[PDB]
């Protein structure tokens, strides 16, 4: 449940938000594979309701109507092809399992669905599953509205409707078996694990009862007796009834405090400084390292006021976003997830974006493909953060220093920071508004290394800055506060 099950040596996964299956398969072959990425978290693959008001938002995929692999991203055939093609190049697939609810209770009856299945939310009829009115928690929820009115009461958050969505009676074996059959189908196809959506809104014991019904991973790609990787989405920034630790027995948990606090440090708000990251990790009040799934931003909080609020860094703040992802990829704490998104037109009224519903680039509802430009970037408004040199090369940095301990920390007592990972990688940051000039102990062998942030190592030469480390392991670094990317990272495989 805690092991990623990635092909040995790979240590990160990317969230290819709203990407089509044919696009993800191609990406696995031409990029994710050779570039050393561990896996891909895909959007919900099961059928959802069609929301035309607003026009096809990204959130309609979180309103199920059946368990058929039929969505805007593709059909069952294309899903199987993608999982097969990715596994063959060493890139795993993790599925976003939306199992706490079905569609909204106030949706209209009919076949307004991604695959044509009929459903009647008002009567709780989902014939495709099939589900009926007694498969929901209507009578278990004690609030006057039927929804979650207080987050300080664990009963209503787990038994009431989340934003008006029909809450599944996960205590019944019928529902538990129904879901388990859906997840098992996915495992037989070749999926390596799942992101259990809205786990905070379900009882830990019910999730457990569903996980106990799951098969072992497909032996065509996984060692015998392999258990699926499980990471649960529970938002716990402290001061609340439900805690992340309640779910430690089922699998890993999303550590939302991570990006909330990293963003605050990097934006330099509230008196925070980068030098305070010397004890980053559990020392900052986070869950255990071997239970966490970390990230800077996710699909939800990047486009709104999810967990972390204004402090969350996104691609809109490119310069600082790269600094943050770089620190996350270099630090040993948790299992890392990189974000890959699409651009939308923001419209802030009173500090809040009211266009945060906007879905992926599309042509009359059909998702546009991901085109690749000559400089390896993406077109059609797909930002492809995972394709940025700095994110990409740090993904490589991490695979290289995997298992190495945190070492040789250093800071100017303000916002200039540096640290290594054993004798295989060293990174240095300048988040102060003035020059950085120091002769630091790197812990690496002597020689000339290529900086993987400003360039790459092609042949016996570097396309960017070169850092020379002397026989004793020391090296002179110079970073200007005006520099495009204010940090340098070198490692064992960038050595000349
Ligand atoms: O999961 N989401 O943030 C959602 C899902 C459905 C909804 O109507 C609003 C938000
Ligand atoms: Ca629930
Ligand atoms: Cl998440």
């Amino acid at each position: 449940q805690y092991a990623p099950q990635t092909q040995s040596g790979r240590t990160s996964i990317v969230h290819l938000f709203e990407w089509r299956w044919v696009d993800i398969a191609l990406e696995c072959e031409r990029y994710l594979g050779p570039k050393g990425f561990g896996g891909v978290q895909v959007s919900p693959p099961n059928e959802n309701i069609v929301v035309t008001n607003p026009s096809r938002p990204w959130w309609e995929r979180y309103q199920p109507v059946s368990y058929k692999l039929c969505t805007r991203s593709g059909n069952e055939n294309e899903f199987r092809d993608m999982v097969t093609r990715c596994n063959n190049v060493g890139v795993r697939i993790y599925v976003d399992a939306v199992i706490n609810h079905m569609c909204g209770s106030g949706a209209a009856a009919g076949t307004g669905t991604t695959c044509g299945s009929y459903c009647n939310p008002g009567n709780r009829e989902f014939p495709a599953v099939p589900y009926s009115a007694w498969d929901f928690n209507d009578g278990k929820c004690k609030t006057a509205s039927g929804g979650i009115e207080s987050y300080n009461d664990p009963y209503q958050v787990r038994d009431c409707q989340l934003v008006g969505l029909l809450d599944l009676a996960l205590e019944k074996d019928y529902v538990r078996s129904m879901i388990a059959d859906y997840l098992n189908k996915l495992i037989d196809i070749g999926v390596a694990g799942f992101r259990i959506d809205a786990s905070k809104h379900m009882w830990p014991g019910d999730i457990k009862a569903v996980l106990d019904k799951l098969h072992n991973l497909n032996t065509n790609w996984f060692p015998a007796g392999s258990r699926p990787f499980i990471f649960q989405e529970v938002i716990d920034l402290g001061g609340e009834a439900i805690k992340s630790s309640e779910y430690f027995g089922n699998g890993r948990v999303t550590e939302f405090k991570y990006g909330a606090k990293l963003g605050t440090v990097v934006r330099k708000w509230s008196g925070e400084k980068m030098s305070y990251l010397k004890n980053w990790g559990e020392g900052w009040g986070f869950m255990p390292s071997d239970r966490a799934l970390v990230f800077v931003d996710n699909h939800d909080n990047q486009r709104g006021h999810g967990a972390g609020g204004a402090s969350i860094l996104t691609f809109w703040d490119a310069r600082l976003y790269k600094i943050a992802v770089g620190f996350m990829l270099a630090h040993p704490y948790g299992f890392t997830r990189v974000m890959s998104s699409y651009r939308w037109a923001r419209n802030f009224v009173n500090g809040e974006d009211v266009n945060d519903w906007i879905g992926p680039p599309n042509n009359n509802g059909v998702i546009k493909e991901v085109t690749i430009n000559a400089d390896t970037t993406c077109g059609n408004d797909w930002v492809c953060e995972h394709r940025w040199r700095e994110i990409r090369n740090m993904v490589w940095f991490r695979n290289v220093v995997d298992g190495e301990p945190f070492a040789n920390w250093w800071d100017n007592g303000s916002n200039q920071v540096a640290f290594g990972r054993g004798n295989r990688g060293f990174i240095v940051f300048n988040n102060d508004d003035w020059q950085l000039s120091s002769t630091l102990q790197t812990g690496l062998p002597g020689g000339t290394y290529c900086d993987v942030i400003s360039g790459d190592k092609v042949g016996n030469s570097c396309t960017g800055i070169k850092v020379y480390v002397s026989s004793d392991g020391t090296a002179q670094f110079s970073i200007s506060n005006s520099a495009e990317d204010p940090f340098i990272a070198i490692h064992a495989e960038s050595k000349l």
